[PDB]
Parts: C-alpha cells; structure tokens; sequence
C-alpha cells in the first residue's frame, strides 16, 4: 500500500540504520508507482518528497537519492540545464546523458526541455558547445536528430569509408561525415552489423580499436561511448562506471548520473564490467566507495 511505503520512507529518514530502505524502494517498485507514491507522500506529510530528502541526507547518497526519485526524463532534462545553464559547461555531462538514451527518449526531453525552461534543447547545447569539436558535433547531431534505418548497400559503403578513415592519422575533413553519420545516425541494428562486417572484412580489427587510435581526450570517450551503446546499453554503462572510478578518488557526480539513468535497464552491468575490466564491479566499489553510498552504488547495480 502507497501509504505504507511513504511511511517506510519517512522511517529510512529518520534512522540511520535503515537508509538503504531508500534504495530497496527505489529498485522494487516501477516508475509510475514512485511518482504516485511521491504525490501521497506530500499529501500526508505536507512537505515535498525532495525538501524532505535534503533535510535527513548528506553529501553522495542525498545526490544519489534525489535523482532516483525523480521522474528519469526530467532527471535527463535537469542535467542537461545543470550543464549548460550560465558560466561554462560540463561537457562530460552533455556526452554521458546525451549518447546513452534511446531515440525516442531524445524526442521525449526535447519536448520537455522546452516546457521546463522555454529553450531549445538542441539551441542550448549548440550554444554551449560549438559545433566544431568532434564530441561537440557528435552530441549535437543526436540532440538535433533522429537515428534511421538504411539498406545493406550504405552500410557496405560506410565501412569502406570508416576503414579509409580509421587509417589516416587525424581526423580529416572528408572522414568528419563518417564518423557523425556513423555514430549519430546508424539505429542499434544497423551499428551492430557494420560492427560485424568490419571485423570479418578486416582480419578481426574492431570499431573501437579505430576509434581509440581516430580519436583523444572527450572526442574518444564520447565516441567509445556512442559505440558502447550502439553495441549495447550494458557496456555502455560499465564503460561509464570505470572512467568514474579512474584515477585518484572518483566522480561521484558521474557514477550518480550513470547510476540512476541506467541501472533499472542495464542489468548487464555487472556481467560487462567483469568480462571488460577483470576485477568484479562489487570489489572495484569496495576500494573506491565507502558507507552506505557505496551500498547503494552495489545495491542498484545489482539485477
Ligand atoms: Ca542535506
Ligand atoms: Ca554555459
Ligand atoms: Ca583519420
Ligand atoms: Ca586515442
Ligand atoms: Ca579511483
């Protein structure tokens, strides 16, 4: 019952003991049914669900928490005017959320983007980021367009011409197209099988090796990540998870926004992480993530 739960989460609230109750919430029940819950929550205790949060929480596991208990498009929405929105940009976010959402889940933000905040989503993040950095061009041409499917013959003529590409030192003016219209445009199917020929026409040779040689910096990541994902969402997520990890300390604000995006679909994860990085995700936590955000972080990954 709506009204028990709201009770749960008041109590997960007020003890210490019990704030992976949250999580359990958040994991067993769907998406409608947290927002439904959410407008009870507010009619019993006469204060928003998000006030109540940031009064009991602190540091990761608030951030967390917030964005798991949000409808995920506004969530998507959010980040995307956190990132823009006055003084610089958070590039690193635009490429995370942009190129690891369905199509269809673009045509849904744009809409609400423009009923949250009176902007172009598309127009915001031109302006933020230019179109002249292969990321940048990257996460315009999927924020602009739509992923469509093509016949065989274009796809045989695209790995000509990504292989050409791929072979050249630097990214080209003539190889810019390639690589836009491969990795912003092809559908999953589509990827997946110019994936596929490329290896079998090429001695094994793989996408991703060219884009790792092509490409340095957030060009490379924005594409491996756009190949990741074209591949399949799971990798993808256990991509972005590692690169959080990297390096001293982590990027909680990273491992929040690919956590809370990801883990009620990409139950693959785990699996991915494991078969990619050698060393299980839980035991990679175990030695970057403390507490009960560490908790949660296992906890929502786990299927
Ligand atoms: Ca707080
Ligand atoms: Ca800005
Ligand atoms: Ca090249
Ligand atoms: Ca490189
Ligand atoms: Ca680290």
């Amino acid at each position: 019952g709506v009204t028990a739960v709201v009770q749960k989460v008041v109590e997960a609230c007020q003890d210490e003991s019990k704030r992976l109750d949250l999580i359990e919430i958040a994991r067993s029940y769907p998406p409608n049914q947290l927002r439904n819950m959410q407008r009870t929550f507010q009619a019993i205790t006469g204060t928003f669900l998000d006030a109540f949060l940031k009064k009991h929480l602190s540091k990761d596991f608030e951030s967390l928490v917030l964005m798991l208990y949000k409808p995920r498009a506004q969530l998507l929405c959010e980040l995307i005017r956190g990132a823009t929105k006055g003084a610089g940009t958070d590039e690193k976010c635009l490429v995370d959320v942009l190129l690891t959402i369905e199509t269809h889940e673009v045509r849904e933000i744009r809409q609400l983007y423009y009923q949250l905040y009176n902007d172009s989503l598309g127009d915001v993040v031109r302006k933020d980021c230019g179109d002249k950095y292969m990321w940048a061009k990257l996460i315009n041409a999927v924020a602009t367009g739509d992923r469509i499917p093509r016949d065989t013959h274009e796809l045989e003529e695209d790995l000509v011409l990504v292989r050409k590409a791929i072979e050249t030192k630097g990214v080209k003016k003539d190889e810019v197209s390639t690589w836009i219209r491969i990795f912003a445009t092809y559908t999953r199917a589509d990827f997946r099988q110019l994936h596929k020929m490329y290896s079998a026409k090429y001695n094994g040779d793989s996408l991703r090796a060219g884009v790792e040689d092509e490409f340095q910096g957030l060009d490379e990541y924005a594409f491996k990540l756009a190949h990741d994902f074209l591949y399949d969402p799971c990798c993808a997520a256990a991509f972005s998870m590692n690169v959080a990890f990297a390096g001293s300390g982590s990027d909680s604000n990273r491992l929040n926004r690919i956590t809370a995006m990801h883990f009620r679909e990409c139950k693959g994860c785990k699996y991915y992480y494991k078969k990619v990085y050698g060393q299980a995700f839980d035991e990679r936590c175990a030695t970057e993530l403390k507490g009960v955000y560490g908790d949660a972080i296992k906890l929502l990954w786990e299927p």
